DNA sequence: TTTTTTTTTTTTTTTTTTTTT
DNA sequence: AAAAAAAAAAAAAAAAAAAAA
């Protein structure tokens, strides 16, 4: 069924190139070469996690020799109230090693051992705020002992957590401020969105002012909302037998927010 | 004894089709297809929980194959000050899997494993206000890692809890409002009520204005009160040897509120 | 005495054909042909062990020459904290060989000799959890060295044991999820039960709703409870000089659970 | 019967040339010439044991002289909790000598006599982790006294055992890490597998993306799972009278994992 | 400025058995 | 007939990061 094939596609996710994503990638590349600690802070739904995923794919692990694959970048997202056994477990699994039964001290060395050999140029710890304060000692140890940069990406609240510990605050001072869209950048993003993200049989012309003012009021510059508003409107429109998104559909969806 | 058979019936509960229930079911069906996460908020005794139960029965689990049943929808109601071990336990038991002794970090993974295979297209959490703030991290993780929609049903107080966390508030921005009954919808509901819920030997004619003004003052548009006023009046009337509800009985019951 | 003859019969056990048993039987038949090693997991009192017994009798020993019997399938149930000398002893006795005095290293080899010669295409080890972890090495060796598939039937707790050893977990990934009864399948099972298991002089009509709601509340879908509730009720009823089971008897028995 | 002839074939096993197997053979060849003890560690079902078997067959025993058969490479797999009498017995039997009744101190010396004479350049001990710690002394003695290199092939758990003894850890420091398949290597392996391992009359075109995404999700890069999924699907397909594997069959089998 | 509420994270110990020699 | 080794678990508080009037 054509309709179901398009809905199964639309409900899915993809990465769209944006000025903000390229900016982060070039910035992280500098910190990687210099091995310097830094921070990534911005508002929710601005597309910070997605840009980090894209970076991991930009430079993939290289395995041209018999030895363990050389993984230049490690990306992890700690669970809630993450303790020191959990941080080490997740780093080790990411690099494809199995963790054996033992205590924190027992595989701490193993984490170091697995960290060595593989390149591990940079460690990106998304959602840094969700971590027990005691674990920031093991993060500093890694950053200090090994030639590894620790990006530590987080939301605005993270700064409230970082400032509670002098030694952490004075080691992660450099920061990039991820932001939201406004002005022409938003209009160009909507034009990009229609053509690449949407494969609808008939064009919706979402760049038009009459509907762009609606997308602007509904979105407020958050790339996460633009994705929801247009992705749901496309499925709701096709489900009615339409070949494009009607102004009435954009209004009907916007009213739910 | 005929009288006791009718009292044993009247003291029981049933689901009556209403415009508000159909409206929610069609709305949830859209969010299910789009895998969109959104809240359901309204006043107490408006019949929010009952509409959610009716939805679960609309799409029942399928057992055609010898494989584990594909449950399209999961409905749970967390206990007071629900923590992260309790949320996972209740989801797992709802899928007929028994939980073994272990830590959150052990059956957090089992939950994901039971979540995979079973369809679990949508997760409805009633009494969303009854969650420790720390648990909203495990809810976001589920909503993010897998394509599952989370309803997060709650009362007006839920909004006061949601706005305390930026990341949670942004994710659940879309909402549906239950409301209450007023005008013709109430009169038609009373007519439906006497016909479908009350089966007294002789008709009471509750639609009549002389008694409808009483039901209106006593219920103030809450389907929960209309249920109580008429269900108690029917038992109290039969217990006196009456075949119908007298105006005097409706007045006597209303005076207690 | 007629009464004692019926009680001596009722207190006994028998195998009733069910949809779950046939499903189980023909799934095992696929694994047997493919020589695949797979696990089978189910809740207590769902009739997992009985279905395995029925399978053994479906595929009986065949003797076409003076050579040892061509035993197609082996079924064993290990004792508590079963060690490697005990697993080998029980396999060997099952095939009707006497075990001589010696060490594990002596009749480990004798076990291989008698696993050979006879076909022994399948080995079903019920209650797999009750086994010392060290013995899973001898089970893998059999499964690896000989063209034999091993079932590993067990309860939910078995999965907690299996996941403690990487090499066992990976080998035994395929699974069948034995379940409980609900809906029409339960009503039809009660009709079958009264139809075949119970031969009372006068019919009880256990499929009627007034008593079926009682059997449902008392049974909760477990075939083991339906068997207890009706088997005890039949003996208790006959002992009172009744020719059928009265609603009062089903209620009296249900109250004990 | 054609169908049974194909099933009797499909249920069997064979060795498929792979990049990982050639890599190990060239690596072991270097250690053999240098007489250097070394390790082989990787995950379960990655095809570690099969590559070792292929190596033994690459360099078969040569018997062109008066002296006893010269086996350059010896391959053994110790039983569970293998002690020092068992290690010596299995080495001696492999070289085709009968072991007489006596003590460890008697055929410890007989083992040395038969290790000598025959070239015995390399000893490959599979499943090294399942060995008694006391036996590693007899392994070091062989490696130290005789010009013989010992491989010590095993899983991730072996490293936890090795690090418990300083003298063993230092001796076996060199290692080759086995890796699972990902990317193009997996797609090319599926194409190769269909051509050489499957002799089905009608081509299945398993390289196609629609079914390759299914094989990828079901396999997760483990050559052991790709073998199982496709080998069972071929038997299940032929048993239905099909000349090829249908997408429906690959899905039906994948659902069991 | 107070008063719980709980959570994991910890080892130390004490016995019991199943074979080798 | 006298020894060595490998389990295989139930204890009994306890210092403390975090939280609610
Ligand atoms: N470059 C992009 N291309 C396509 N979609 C994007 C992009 N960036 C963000 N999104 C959308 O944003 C949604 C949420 O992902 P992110 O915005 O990356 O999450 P986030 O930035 O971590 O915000 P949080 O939840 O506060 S941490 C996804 O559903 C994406 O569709
Ligand atoms: N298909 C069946 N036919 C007849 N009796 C059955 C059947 N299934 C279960 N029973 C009854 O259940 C008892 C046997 O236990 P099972 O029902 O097999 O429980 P189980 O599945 O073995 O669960 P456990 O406790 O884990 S062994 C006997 O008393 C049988 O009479
Ligand atoms: N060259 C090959 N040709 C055909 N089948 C192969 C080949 N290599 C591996 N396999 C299959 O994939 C599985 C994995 O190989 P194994 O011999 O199990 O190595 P392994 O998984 O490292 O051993 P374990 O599980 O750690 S004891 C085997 O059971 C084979 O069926
Ligand atoms: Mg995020
Ligand atoms: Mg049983
Ligand atoms: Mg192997």
């Amino acid at each position: 069924e054509w309709l179901q094939a398009e809905i199964a596609r639309l409900k899915g996710k993809s990465i769209v190139p944006l000025q903000q994503v390229k900016t982060l990638h070039d910035w992280l590349d500098g910190k990687r070469k210099a091995r310097k600690s830094c921070r990534v802070v911005g508002e929710s739904r601005t597309g910070k996690t997605v840009a980090c995923d894209a970076y991991r794919y930009r430079h993939k692990p290289q395995q041209e020799a018999g030895r363990p694959p050389t993984v230049p970048v490690v990306y992890i997202r700690p669970h809630q109230k993450c303790g020191p056994k959990d941080l080490f477990k997740k780093i080790t699994e990411y690099l494809k090693y199995r963790v054996t039964k033992g205590t924190v001290s027992d595989f701490r060395d193993r984490t170091i051992e697995v960290l060595k050999g593989c390149g591990v140029e940079m460690l990106i710890i998304d959602e840094a705020d969700r971590l027990k304060p005691e674990t920031f000692a093991d993060v500093r140890d890694i950053a200090e002992d090994l030639g590894i940069a620790v990006v530590l990406v987080g939301t605005d609240r993270l700064d409230a957590v970082i400032k509670r510990d002098e030694q952490v605050l004075e080691r992660f001072r450099a920061h990039l401020r991820f932001g939201k869209l406004s002005g022409e950048d938003f209009k160009n993003t909507v034009e990009m969105w229609e053509q690449m993200v949407l494969k609808l049989p008939v064009s919706s012309n979402l760049k038009s002012k009459e509907m762009l003012r609606i997308l602007t009021s509904a979105t407020e510059g958050y790339i996460g909302r633009l994705d929801e508003i247009l992705r749901e409107a496309a499925i709701r429109s096709l489900s009615r037998g339409l070949k494009k998104i009607d102004k009435a559909v954009l209004q009907e969806v916007a009213k739910e927010y």
